[PDB]
């Protein structure tokens, strides 16, 4: 006697195969459907609204009138929300992100009186390895999904070579820090109960089929069939079908449910032989063709924008407002409320995963535009807050104080290139053109040169002054009107270190190379990097010992794909850069930093041949074209620029073009020869362990493209390589060569997926800047290497202030206790009370480390992700992938 | 004391109303979002102010709304205290929701921003009794019957009258000159309201000391300067200015202010109490100034005119989502509501306050930074989408109301509106979904071959058909072709497939507001261009292609001949986005002058296409000196940059679509502009004896002269703003451009030759500072729309409504063969009249009934209004549709405009 639990839902893509307003339009009429079938049919029991809460803004967004009917719906449990504000892609988020779904989940939740005890991830394009602590940590012990694993019959003998098979719907989920969470697979996919007969015969072939089908997995009694699907309208007839169904099979109970009673009774009945899952599911045992992972290089600067964005508020905005409330008693938790809620606007998979139409991906550009500006602005208050509460009364009245900002969790060694204002000529009632040229006058007339002090008087001789001029600036006092004026600016490059989240203020005042021309050699201490004459790269470490040769190859292959997926033409063969027309530039050369511009000219096919377009038209599976490449070709110039500085062990790249070819795919690749049969990836909250073949039982797909954060790793025991990148979160290992791969740019021009939708801004036409980055690694530098390429993605922050006392010392660190295991991505305050939140994770899989983290003259005590305190203590170890949330007390 | 028993002469006093305020521009010279958190920091400093100083009497937000939405977005736990506030009287608000430009809006955007201005202040429960327009670059002729239609007696405004003292003989010449700064503001329907001009601007009492040496000084030149204007015993004193910070001392400085200066009462007010004290102390005659207040007496040089073309494709987005709201989608959902008993008021509201946020003037007018008019983009494709869904769903519940039985099993009916005021006759260009192929359980390549095979094996030809079975001979069958499409039903899954398409061309005539049905099915002379002759020919227009791509035309009804009309002229730009400066000694590129060529695109006897494409070497730039003029903030009229020596070919290609019984001639130019600091017009010189010229302006066809005043005017050009047409007449013949968002224009005197402009490219903001905005050049893919039509004294008001709903298609949707309560043909209004223009058919909250406005094409002369609602009674209602007890007129007054709640009898 089994029990058969029907759930009412709808799977709402916030914005995919139309615009935004499209899709918000017709959810509309599901709300607007739902308020008036909870009154016309009181059996109707309840409606899951997808898991995410800015469903409810929406609707009100629109029919702001309604709230006290949505409130009503909710306090009596017919609609059923959250437990996040959006469904994310796991990977294309940050890991911060990840949380900050769930914290304005959680708030959201609690502003409505009711939320779902259910982590909700019903399409996501694979589940990251950290889904069991995440959950957990939040107040959840489940999580429901639908992709990244199948299952196998619950009907099969052991074996158990395969990794990521399941008996059964219901799984036991470990994460790599040994969470256990109840995972529960839609193993008929979600929309197994939609559009549920009213009529016997088609009732009964539809039940046969749908209890048959449910069965075959089930651990339990307790059968699980969803009513929905994509944007599907509510059943409004399913209390007739569920009626209908019970006369129809004596022996099963079917009941109108919800996901909450759903999991109540599960806990009642679930066996003891639940299959264990470990870690990331992600499709590992497929053919590998649709795993959809190349979502990661779709329209890469959305991604690049998402970095952006996440940097802003993660490492630079929270961290300073976080210092800053010592000075103003106050923190800007609804700007940085409305700031998160837009950047997460562009976190729904089909938008972060540059899957959509073109309106849609236009939009997300704004979105990022606004959020980030929020951002800036609440950073360059909260700097100059603290500036103007520094006491600076050591620098003479003839100089210019200004204060560095190390906001990164580690310590921070750059060569900070600045623009400093060294005099303002205010407009006042004078012809702008009388000021100008006052200050024209006063730069014909400097003899003396710009230089940088600290606050005993001693000059920096490293600093370097580029050059002065004049521009036109202004300020917005906080309380007159707007001052403008045109500025002396000083532009300089300044060789700074600055400890973990610290500060240090100086003062502009007036008072052997790295490149080796001969040689075309970059060296410092670290690298010796000899550019070739191709323009690849032979690279040296200068401590190991070890060469690697015919680094930073650009490829460029055909793509025939979609947005989800890459496919390349049947006897695809690459075009490279370095077999093209090389030129080198020298943008700069000094002792503490050179630039140096790799040019390449090199023709590639314009477009796909004709073929492509029937094949896109017709709606032909990418595995099945036949499409090629076009004859006609193009000259495509890449420019790379190089930067190495002094005492930074990591070579920084920045890859320059205008894309003006379709359907193709740029990569930068790193052969390392390292023997090693696995590589690690910066994933969320955890550095992923991955194997560098994919399962050759299983996987079809010539390729392995792979998500990651900030950056890859190969290391063989003693010596490895980390490649960094910002916002280009696709990769894939070569295993042949142990290649890194970096994608850099893929361009196509269709949507994908159910039908034909044109995308021709998914082409990526126009001018494209990559940047990443290269370090050379040993047992000793492996884990800093790895923070490197995260903080290495946050810049020196600099302010300017005057001289005046104050309540702060000229230089402070705010934190100390960093060990390299240990990365750190949040620097905040509490909503409820102010107190400093710091998150820190361990970035090993494999082994624990000491928890050193202090922060001077406060206590720390253990919360959960959702800031609320826990009972455990404080503890001076981190187990293996532990994420650690702290809130911070004075003593 | 001494006083009481040895009493002198009772003595006068001034009275000094300061009014705290912000002018906050919602964005502008920084991202909106930038704005918005300072934004913030006012609203929170307000709150804090009115909790701790008893003595802080109000502040004026402004004028608009939104102001408050803006902050409760980011606070949304301060409604309470917001709401409080106003209700205290210490926040005044409204009584709009923007502070629009006012030429460069839509007519009727200029009242939705009243409807939802005094939404927003219904809901709040309170609003400011005064029209704000304290910086709006030119204001409408028509705001007094605009104000008063809407319950408003007064306006504030800042640009475009000289007060002159009460100590000089007035000068009867200067129109635009006033004794004080109040006046009587007199429109072209005779409507009289109270004009509040910022004599001395809206920051005259901005920040007021606090310490009496400095207070003197101030006081000493600001009740002056007051007194200067002022004809009451009333100063009004604006503390606050753009984005300014409440002054949060500015108790202190009123008291200060009242120990030093014994005749002067100084007082913390507001608008309200302002305006009640001057209907106390006002003379009863002032100054009239009579119409628009465009700065015509000024030297011409900053009045913002050229606003007007700063991002044309600004102009375009908006007109194109202005017409999709106004004249398809609320026309068709009043219609539909017959059928469902429902509107869409909320979504309405949602996709007009979305267009609105584009409306501030920095926004519309395209003179700020380049991150806020990418943000518009957005807004504007965001409101055409609401739209796009609501006309879509609307022109459905109609098609599946109508009874299409009388079509035969094998057809596929479809239903043609014309959604506008009056007759539209058109050359509708149509795609058909003949049969359909749903994907299923199959592989889509298979349902993809059995509709190619299906297309294959096909011998007989489609044909349009009526209800009597007639076939419609004009109709031309273009092709046939296989597309992905999908339905989305209301109460299902999506349903992909393979439809088999029919593209088409139907010559129609449709009523005003109509509908009609046909329906596509299978059955069994003399093009109108000459290529020997190169000649474009109907009954109306001869329309001869010169060697050189210019056209002369001849209209065939009056004989009147037109040559070289259509020259494209390129002259550089050196200045700004609310100015054009062409260098000194700038002389014209003229695409005529080229390489030409000639392209058939079609050419039928009912349509014909033909292409004029121009390769022209224009300047890249201007050249190295401009940015260093630019950098060092030199005023425009003294720049001395030329063009760059450097020269580019600018392709431009022009379709010219000529139809059968049109006699608009309908124009496209497309090009892709890789040029900076530029400008291209189109013009059409006439050589028509006449002084004057009228233009489509709001809810009226101003009349202007051909010649700027040329007493005050030093600016050798004279742009002007254009709704959807310009037009010369000389008393029996004339010409009327129409436009689509081409909203700037100038008359050349001594040819009366109109120019459209097509393209400003510039590279910086302008105004107070440096701010560069590369994206104001525009470069990449333009395509400009306008027309040209011949007219007499009897076709010039079908020509005025013809470019108006010219700019609106023929909406079709398709339906299948059922039973209904609506006719397949059916006119849901008559009583047209050529001089009377239709703006809104649309349906009000309160209950539902129909609302029409209309407006008198003639500032001139009267004419007989007709129109009526079959089924319907009418009353008279405001602009905001609350009923009044006026009757229905049969006559419109000169410039009347009329709104009307139509109720079923
Ligand atoms: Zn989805
Ligand atoms: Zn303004």
């Amino acid at each position: 006697t089994k029990k058969v639990h029907i759930i009412s839902h709808s799977h709402w893509d916030r914005e995919w195969y139309m615009a935004y307003e499209q899709h918000h339009m017709r959810l509309i009429n599901l709300i607007d459907d739902l308020l008036e079938v909870f009154q016309t049919d009181p059996d109707f029991h309840s409606f899951h609204l997808d898991g995410q809460t800015i469903i409810l803004d929406d609707y009100l967004k629109v029919r702001p009138e309604r709230e006290p009917e949505i409130r009503q719906a909710i306090a009596s449990g017919k609609l059923r929300i959250g437990p996040f504000y959006i469904l994310q892609d796991d990977f294309l988020t940050s890991s911060e992100s990840n949380v900050r779904n769930m914290l304005i989940g959680k708030e959201d939740c609690d502003r409505w009186g009711a939320s779902v005890p259910l982590g909700y991830f019903p399409d996501t394009f694979g589940n990251m390895g950290q889904t069991p602590q995440l959950m957990l940590k939040a107040g959840l012990q489940a999580a429901a999904f639908g992709r990244g694993i199948r299952p196998t019959g619950f009907n099969n003998q052991v074996d158990t070579s395969e990794k990521y098979s399941s008996q059964f719907s219901e799984i036991s989920w470990q994460g790599p820090d040994n969470s256990r969470i109840l995972g529960l697979l839609f193993a008929n996919w979600y929309s197994n109960g939609n559009e549920i007969p009213t009529t016997e015969a088609e009732a009964r072939l539809f039940w046969d089929k749908k209890l048959a089908d449910a069965e075959r997995f089930a651990s339990t009694k307790h059968l699980l069939m969803m009513n929905g699907c994509d944007h599907q309208p509510v059943q409004l007839d399913v209390t007739k079908a569920i009626a209908l169904a019970n006369q129809l099979y004596p022996d099963y109970e079917f009941v109108h449910s919800c996901f909450e009673d759903y999991l109540a009774d599960l806990a009642d009945d679930l066996p003891e032989n639940l299959s264990t899952v470990q870690g990331e599911i992600t499709s590992q045992e497929t053919d590998g063709w649709y795993t959809l992972a190349n979502t990661a290089s779709a329209r890469i600067y959305l991604k690049q924008a998402n970095t952006r964005v996440s940097r802003q508020l993660e490492n630079i905005t929270e961290p300073l407002a976080a210092m800053a409330y010592e000075v103003t008693s106050t923190y800007p938790h609804d700007q940085l409320r409305y700031a998160w809620k837009t950047l997460m606007q562009n976190h729904p998979h089909d938008s972060i995963c540059g899957c959509s139409v073109d309106s849609v991906h236009r939009e997300m550009m704004t979105r990022f535009e606004k959020a980030y500006e929020v951002g800036h602005y609440l950073a360059k208050e909260a700097a100059k807050q603290i500036a103007d509460a520094i006491d600076t009364r050591d620098f003479p009245m003839d100089s210019q104080p200004f204060v560095l900002f190390n906001t990164s969790g580690h310590s921070k060694t750059s060569v900070a290139e600045l623009s400093l204002t060294w005099k303002k000529y205010h407009f006042g009632q004078r012809f702008p053109k009388e000021v100008y040229q006052e200050a024209q006058e006063y730069l014909a007339r400097l003899s003396q040169s710009f230089q940088i002090i600290d606050t005993s008087g001693q000059v920096r001789p490293e600093a370097e002054i580029l050059g002065t001029s004049i521009a036109f600036d202004y300020d917005l006092p906080k309380r007159s009107f707007r001052e403008p004026y045109f500025a002396i600016k000083v532009r300089l490059r300044l060789p700074i270190t600055l400890p973990a989240m610290s500060w240090k203020t100086l003062a502009l005042k007036l008072g052997v190379s790295l490149y080796d021309d001969s040689n075309q050699c970059l060296e410092n201490g670290f690298l010796k990097v000899m550019i070739q004459t191709d323009g690849r790269l032979t690279i040296t470490d200068k401590q190991s010992g070890l060469i690697y040769q015919d680094l930073l190859r650009f490829e460029d292959c055909g793509d025939i794909g979609n947005e989800y997926i890459s496919r390349q033409p049947n006897h695809d063969q690459p075009f490279y850069a370095d077999q093209g027309t090389i030129k080198l530039n020298i943008i700069s050369n000094t002792a503490q930093v050179a630039e140096l511009e790799i040019q390449q000219t090199f023709a590639i096919p314009i477009s796909a041949d004709k073929l492509l377009q029937a094949e896109m038209e017709a709606v032909i599976d990418i595995t099945e074209r036949q499409a090629r490449r076009s004859q006609e070709k193009a000259e495509l110039t890449l420019t790379t620029l190089i930067r190495m500085e002094k005492n930074n062990p990591r070579l920084q790249f920045t890859t320059r073009f205008d894309n003006q070819m379709t359907n193709h795919r740029l990569r930068v690749l790193f052969p390392t020869h390292l023997k090693t049969d696995h590589h690690l990836a910066d994933s969320i909250f955890e550095t992923v362990k991955r194997p560098n073949h994919p399962d050759a039982t299983f996987w079809k797909n010539p390729s392995n493209p792979q998500h990651q954060e900030c950056f890859v790793s190969l290391f063989d025991g003693e010596n490895g390589v980390t490649i960094g990148n910002y916002g280009l979160n696709e990769y894939e290992i070569l295993p042949d060569t142990n290649t890194i791969a970096i994608t850099l740019l893929r361009s196509v021009g269709e949507m994908g997926d159910w039908g034909y939708f044109p995308t021709p801004e998914a082409q990526c036409l126009g001018k494209h800047s990559l940047s990443y980055s290269f370090e050379s690694i040993t047992k000793q530098t492996q884990f800093a290497s790895y923070w490197r390429a995260q903080e290495g993605q946050v810049p020196v922050i600099t302010t300017q202030t005057n001289q005046h006392e104050g309540t702060l010392a000229a230089e402070y660190s705010y934190l100390t206790g960093t060990n390299d295991q240990v990365a750190l991505t949040a620097f905040k305050r509490r909503l409820a009370d102010n107190a400093l939140i710091t998150r820190s994770y361990n970035l090993s899989n494999d082994k624990t480390c000491d928890f050193s983290l202090s922060l001077p003259n406060y206590n720390a005590k253990v919360t959960n992700l959702l800031e609320k305190d826990s009972k455990q203590s404080t503890p001076s170890q981190l187990g293996k992938a532990e994420i650690l949330t702290l809130a911070w007390k004075k003593q």
